[PDB]
Parts: structure tokens; sequence; C-alpha cells
């Protein structure tokens, strides 16, 4: 489906990265406010646009429950690329947990991780590597589903290689990365469990900022970089703390996922079924 | 009957107003196995605090369950009158679960809860109003049982009425009634157990305590007046992270406004284990 520009009508910013903004716009060819709302990426370089592009192939490629819908480009054009996805008007898992927490209990969390799970498990078919797993990168379609958002750093692995080398300067969330992603650049599908791992901190904890991975990880470190002293605290065994009533099955599958050993740290499919089981059980 | 004498005091457990609880040793052998109790003492020993700590001794003394901390005796040396108990090493319910909060899952709080019911069940027998139910006066005996372990603000009800009133107070964790006319009975216990329940699932968070949340509702007049007037405007404690439907429900019915809607000890104790149960 083409979208023309002069029909795609502004309405809200939603988020800005240090290279991205996603937008609210109406698609109203019919000029009378009844076009289809939808949400549109943009950038914020001729590298940024080859990844972005890339970014583009990615989500175009992706059909599930799970992940946001790819509906479109829209061009003036390479400067002015957009990339058209559903709008999701409930945001991300973030906010949506920090204004209704006090209406979602333990069973909705697992049901929240259970989507993650699965639309993690469907990336792994593709050989991508999604590299920022985290509920500001997750989206409310309504109360009984969320999907991914976005696919902002998201590499394909190499035909012969389990996992991906990434040489870039940008500013990392450190908090969400595994031991070897920080030393080495390397990431995999264990660093997508690893990240997954928080994401689960981050619903159990009710995204409670005293609580928060970059609160508690500060707090545990107390002349070397942040990023020197958390690889110290990882190789040391130093790991995020249960969150207060965390089930003892749901801090095991955490405590599993940040394993220092990449070959010991569970499966998405593996994951989803233990989840399922832990919600069935309560 | 314990002899000064051989009260060999080891540590001090808590202070308030006008008392305190210490661990000691008796040790009529002097050879440093004798039993380590618990001795609680008055700051002060005014006639009147004496008095009243005559009755809370007779009240303790009454209790016999699971969920009550043992008295064990009294110390005669009158003016320097002490209580006798047991000593339970895990201390509150309120410093224990700080501590040890990443090993305590909400099966284990719901045991907890229900014995804390059925404590406060057993003081209902009794005619016993509590007037002090908060985690800070639940000792943890193990992991697997807790009691109510201090009767210092416990009141018999009158023969002939089913409340007693009584003219600093934890307001934080009083009833609108016990605020507003100093109104104590098993329904006030009810609300204050309401509260209970909110301190366990909040972990004893300090960012989440009754006082906290509270004076954030609120913001040239009295914080008891400003909590009346949030009281009876329906305003209370949010649901903890994570607390389950069942147990937010329960939380919100003992803090009924109305006295006559508040459940039963019985019915909380039943309730809970059914939650636990069902987990
Ligand atoms: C109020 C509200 C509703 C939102 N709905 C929405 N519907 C679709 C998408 C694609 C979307 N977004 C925000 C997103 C995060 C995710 N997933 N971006 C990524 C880029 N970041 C720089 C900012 C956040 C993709 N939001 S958002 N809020
Ligand atoms: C670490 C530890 C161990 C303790 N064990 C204990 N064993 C018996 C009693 C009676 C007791 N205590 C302290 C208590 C708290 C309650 N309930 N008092 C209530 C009166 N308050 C003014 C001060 C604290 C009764 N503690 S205590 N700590």
């Amino acid at each position: 489906t083409q979208f023309e520009e002069r029909h795609l009508k502004f309405l809200q910013q939603l988020g800005k990265g240090n290279f991205g903004s996603v937008e609210m716009c109406r698609y109203d060819p019919l000029q009378d406010n009844t076009g289809e709302v939808v949400a549109v990426k943009k950038l914020q370089t001729e590298e940024h646009l080859r990844d972005f592009e890339r970014e583009i192939e990615i989500l175009k490629s992706l059909q599930h429950d799970n992940i946001v819908k790819y509906k479109g480009v829209c061009y003036s054009g390479r400067r002015n690329l957009k990339l058209i996805m559903e709008y999701l008007p409930y945001g991300s898992l973030r906010d949506y947990l920090q204004k209704h927490k006090e209406r979602i209990d333990h069973i909705k969390l697992l049901q929240y991780t259970s989507q993650i799970c699965k639309g993690m498990e469907y990336l792994g078919t593709k050989r991508y590597i999604h590299r920022d797993l985290a509920t500001r990168n997750i989206l409310v379609e309504n109360e009984n589903r969320v999907k991914i958002g976005d696919f902002g750093l998201t590499k394909v692995l190499p035909q012969d290689k389990e996992y991906y080398k990434v040489k870039e300067p940008g500013e990392s969330p450190i908090f969400w990365y595994a031991p070897e992603s920080l030393t080495e650049s390397k990431f995999s599908v264990a660093s997508d469990v690893w990240s997954f791992g928080v994401v689960l901190y981050e619903l159990f904890t009710y995204i409670e900022k005293s609580k928060s991975p970059p609160a508690e990880f500060m707090r545990m470190i107390g002349g070397q970089s942040i990023v020197t002293h958390l690889i110290e605290l990882l190789k040391n065994n130093g790991r995020l703390p249960r969150p207060d009533g965390c089930p003892d099955e749901i801090y095991m599958i955490m405590t599993e996922c940040w394993n220092n050993n990449v070959n010991q740290r569970p499966s998405f499919r593996d994951l989803a079924l233990r989840v399922d089981q832990i919600r069935d059980n309560m």
C-alpha cells in the first residue's frame, strides 16, 4: 500500500531517540479527518540512512501477533524517508505498566512475558538479533496483547556464524547488555535472552525508578568507566536482586538468563513453556 | 518466679516512650548455660503505668496459643516489675521481612497472615482489643511460624459494650472511629490488620510505607485532621505492586468506613488460607 506525504497529517510526537523520532499521524487521502491513525518513524547521515533501510526491510519481513505491523514507506526521497506502522494506542509496556500497575497482577505480567518470548522466538527463526529488548521497546495493543515495537538496533546473523559483532560508537543500554556484549560487542540469541531476563526484572519491579536496572547496578558499583565497573560486577556474579514478591520459578528464570556462559542460557521456546506453566499453576 | 540477681542483660531489643524489651539469660548456675528470655520493663514506673503493666501481665498470662508470644513469668524486686517472655531469635516480622524479603514469596506472606488472623481470632474469644496490630508487634519464631509479640496497648472490652473508648498513637494504622472518637473494637483491630496485610505485600519498603503514602495523599491543621478528611473522602492505601486481586479486595474490606461491614478474623483466616491453597 502506497503512502503520499501530502496525506500524512502530523498529530503528536510519541517518542524521540538519539537518532530517531516516532509520530502519531492520520493518513487522510479524503482530508475529512476519517483517515487511519498510524505511527511514523523517521531520522533526526548516510550511515544511519543505510541502517534505517535495513530496519525497514527487517520489519517488512516480519508477520506475527507479537510484532508491530509494517504498513509501508512514505518518501518526499531519502532525507524524508518514513517507516509507517500500526498505531497502538496504549503505547510502551514501560508507560502502560507505570500508569496501570494497580490493575495488573502477576498473571497479567506472565501473559505479556509469554507473548514477548513468542515474538522473540519468531525473530530467532529469521536469525534476527534484537539487541534492544526492554519494556520501552514493547507496545500494548490491548489489555491482553503486547508486541515488540521497535527494530532500531536489530541485526541479521551472518550465514555461517551464531553472533554479530557490532562496531558502533553510539550510546548503548548497558544495564540490559550481556557481559560478552559489553566486553567484545558480541550479540546473539543468548544476549537477547540475557536482555529478556532484565525485561522480566522490569515487569516484576513494576518499573519503580528506585528498583530500575540503572538504579540497582549503580548501587552495587558504589577511577574507571561505569562500563568497566559493570563488567567487573557481572564477572564477580553481581546480579539484580529478586523483585519483591517475584515467584521462585520466575526469579530462577531471571538468574538462568543471566548465566555468564552464553551456552547455558535458556531458549525462547523453553522460556515461553516455563512462563506459561508458572502462569497455569497460579 | 524470676530473681533479678540471675537475670543477666545481653542486648537491648527495642525501646518505647514508657517501656523497653531486653534479651536476657536466666542463669541461676551463673555458668552462662541459663535459657535466653525476653524481659519487658517500664522506662518510667509511675503508679498508673505500674497498674497498667500489671493488667498487661494478666492479659498475656491468660493467652496460651501457637501464635501468641509465650508468657514465662514475672520479676518482683514491685517498683522494678519485669515481664518475662520467650525470646524469639528472628525478631519482629518487620525486621525479618526487611532483611529476608529476597527469600520470602507470596505463599510465605499468606502463611504469616493466616497465623496473625488465628492469634487475633483467639484474642477475640477473650474480648481483648489489641489496638497496636503492626508487623513491628509480630515476632518470627522460625521460617514457618510468627506470633503476636506485644500487648502494651491491649484492652479488655467492658461487660456491656463491644468497644473500649481510650481517653503519640500509630495514626496511619488507626480506623477512622479510633482517630475521631478513640473507639477501639475488634473492627478497629480488623482495620489495623488490613494495614498489616499492606505492610507485608509492600515488603516493608520505606517508599511504600503507610506514613509515606498517606502523607503523599495529604501534601494550617494537624496531620490527624487531614487523615480524618482523607479517610472520610474514601482516600485509601494503593494496591501493592503484584498484590493478588483477592488480597487487595480483603485489604479494601478491612478499610470499610462502616465498623459493621468489616470482615471477622474467622472469615479473614478462611479467605487467606484459600487464596494460599489456590496458589
Ligand atoms: C501514547 C503512546 C502510544 C504509542 N504508540 C505507538 N504505536 C506504534 C509505535 C511504532 C510506537 N513507538 C514508540 C516506539 C517504542 C516502541 N515500541 N518508539 C521507538 C523509537 N524511540 C525513539 C521512541 C519510542 C515505537 N508507539 S507510543 N505512546
Ligand atoms: C532480633 C530480635 C529478637 C527479638 N526477639 C524478641 N523476643 C521476644 C520479645 C517479647 C521481643 N519483643 C521486641 C518487641 C517487638 C514485638 N512484637 N518489643 C515490643 C515493644 N516495643 C516497645 C519494643 C519492641 C517484643 N523480641 S526482638 N529483635
